[PDB]
């Protein structure tokens, strides 16, 4: 019975897939904890929940992107939470990501893939504490 | 172009209806400009919320059920949002919403009908400070 | 706090629409309270459901059709639900049934309307004896 | 039996609602006769369609809208389609179309409103003739 | 051409989930051929129904879970329908089941996972044969 | 940035799933680039495109279902299309095709299976010329 952090990206707003995001992980039973809308997120707190990644090509234009629009920042509760929304989520490549998940179904780029969701006991924690430090 | 402030109700929570209903909204072409999640309301901003009630018969039962789950408050921004949101919502008594609005697909009851949204701009203005001060 | 007869008509299994209607009185929060499926009603019964109309021109027409393919009668109960399950089936005629309803929505056709509802407290106690003696 | 012209409008395009559209009509039973796509109409069909509307002051910028994107020529057929696409499609005004509605759900706009459908008969062929000539 | 049985579980009717699953079938293009609505399955048709699991340390829950509630009982014909049908159903781990799949999709939980379906010939004809003698 | 050309079989058209097709499609963000539609195909174009199977046994049963009522045909684009919306379709195999796929949810038949899309690059533009010369 686990905690996950999940985002919704910009580019959910501007396809307006916000509801149909959210819907998907609501009709498969996970709770809303907490929820926090953003029109734009602060940076550091955007560079703190990708530091693993600080290092990459993509680093920079993903900042760019990650404020270039609302997002909102959710965390869900169930039983295996992390792994289930992550099987939800799908594969980053859009060459790879399964019809029926999240990204097969309605994502067609590596880096504007709608969602984020933490892939592991201590990702979520910490990405956890990030946007919700109480 | 207007802002008009809306609430998820518990019983939305309770029938897993929060994405329908925000959908049914975002498809219009409707804004979030700001959103809170309150898994339990204060009792107080619910009595704030409904102050125009309070002489009211089911007041104290409305309050009950305001609490009985998680809300989340809603500012949405649009053209003539506030009466285009309100005709989305439908009629409060199930016997007179109509087929096509959030509440006649899927409300049941005088009480539990998942949604609120501002009357009026007087109305707006005050209740978008309420939830959002 | 009543319960009301529908029947879910030949045409609803022809064009695949089953699941859709019986999806927007189940949206709705009216519950099954019982339920037979029929791949083929005896014609006394659909003459029965009917009698108010025997004498009508369609009246025969009509009796061929409800048995040219199966139907589902569903006895639902809610608080008033007669009459809000009758505002969910819409007009009978293809030229007033709003946009919304199940027949503003699905059907085109005077006769082969989907869906049949009880229109009163009279009707239903009768149409519910009909198909459901027990 | 009749026949009617259906436009999806370019805001179609651009917000993804072009199936959402086309599939409430079939989902009414009515069926395709002919259909064309054009990536970007000739402005001629486009004044010559809203011919009625010339001396309008929004004649000109209503134009400029419907050659700013892609649109998609449909004509339905069916039991007294004209009228019934009518009812589907809502009312002009964002103030008055119903939920239910194509407009009413999805359109909030007076100008940019997803879909055009024939209003009468003459007005049917009349259409018909300028993109199915 | 084979045909196969199906339970809709108590869960799918405490979250409205019936239609929404009987739709999955329907859309792949399956037959009713019959079909029971139990407000209460007798109890010993679930245990006869989930012989072959009596022996394990879940089968008083999933019994008691069975009988919690209404249950559908529908004989399904189609070409290949037995597994077909079950591929659509999903793996009964929730660690496992596909999305795109109605346990997939839907289901949290290894015990309520909304639906039942035959997984061979001699399970079809065997549990057919239990709720429709 | 690939293109692809995508049929969508009278099977479609007879079950009324055109929308639910192209929905899935226009919701994966590629875009359509021309589209006809015909209430009736030559039979020449289709054994042109079917021209690989000219040997196999089904050949002429499967012209003769796809001259059996209207088809659609639609180039799309978008990044590598072609490998993307045939993820999409789904196997030709109703024993293989996955649910979340168009012939998995859909599709029960091994020639009666709703849509068509080019697999390879050439054949992409091989078909186009067929469909849009
Ligand atoms: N060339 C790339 C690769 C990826 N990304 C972005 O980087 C994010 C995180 O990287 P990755 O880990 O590969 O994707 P996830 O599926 O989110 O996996 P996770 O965060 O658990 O590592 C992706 O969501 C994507 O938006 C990008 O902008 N450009
Ligand atoms: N020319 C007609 C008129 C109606 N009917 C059938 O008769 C049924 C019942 O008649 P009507 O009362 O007009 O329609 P309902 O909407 O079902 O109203 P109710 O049964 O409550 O009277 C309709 O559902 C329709 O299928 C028909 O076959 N041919
Ligand atoms: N008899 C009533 C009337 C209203 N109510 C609730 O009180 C709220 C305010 O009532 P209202 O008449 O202003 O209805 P709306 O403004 O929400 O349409 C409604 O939304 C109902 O949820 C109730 O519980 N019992
Ligand atoms: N004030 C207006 C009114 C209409 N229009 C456009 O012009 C079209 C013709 O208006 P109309 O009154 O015939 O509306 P419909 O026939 O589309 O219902 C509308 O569909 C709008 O797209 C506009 O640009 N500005
Ligand atoms: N550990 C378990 C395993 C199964 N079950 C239930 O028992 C049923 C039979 O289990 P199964 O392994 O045959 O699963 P399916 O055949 O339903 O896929 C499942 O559908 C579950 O509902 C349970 O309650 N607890
Ligand atoms: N045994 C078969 C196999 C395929 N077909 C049809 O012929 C088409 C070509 O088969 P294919 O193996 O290229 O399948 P796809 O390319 O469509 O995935 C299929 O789409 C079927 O419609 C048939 O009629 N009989
Ligand atoms: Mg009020
Ligand atoms: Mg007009
Ligand atoms: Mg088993
Ligand atoms: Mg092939």
């Amino acid at each position: 019975l686990q905690r996950t952090l999940v985002l919704i990206k910009p580019d959910a707003f501007e396809r307006s897939l916000v509801a149909e995001i959210m819907g998907r992980i609501e009709k498969k039973n996970f709770k809303i904890v907490s929820m926090k809308f953003w029109s734009k997120a602060p940076r550091n707190l955007i560079e703190q929940h990708y530091k693993e990644h600080s290092e990459q090509s993509y680093f920079n234009d993903l900042c760019d992107f990650m404020v270039s629009g609302p997002i909102i920042s959710i965390v869900y509760e169930g039983t295996d939470a992390i792994s289930k929304i992550r099987r939800l989520q799908g594969n980053t490549n859009p060459l790879a990501s399964a019809p029926g998940t999240i990204r097969g179904d309605l994502a067609n780029d590596i880096r504007e893939n709608l969602i984020h969701a933490s892939d592991s006991e201590d990702s979520a924690v910490d990405e956890i504490s990030i946007w919700f430090p109480e």
